[PDB]
């Protein structure tokens, strides 16, 4: 940093390492649970509201 | 009754009669519930509370 009205701060990184700079790392991927069960409390059993 | 010591209530039965003392009723037998399925409104919107 130098100066005066530090400016955005872009970055330089490499790709060739297989272990890149950052990682997101999960349990599980994308999971859903759209609940259309003529029992589900809030569709028919609480509201008609589907979920 | 006893003026100073009361320290328990030691109980004396016949047992032997038709009847017994403290006779217990049932109507039916014990039920027990898993709420694991997605489809539980509380681990889906309690932050995931199963019970």
């Amino acid at each position: 940093a130098t100066t005066v009205s530090n400016l955005f701060a872009p970055a330089a990184d490499p790709g060739a390492a297989w272990y890149l700079l950052d990682t997101s790392r999960s349990l599980k991927p994308l999971i859903y649970q759209e609940r259309m069960k003529p029992s589900f409390t809030s569709m028919t059993k609480e509201d008609d509201e589907q979920v």
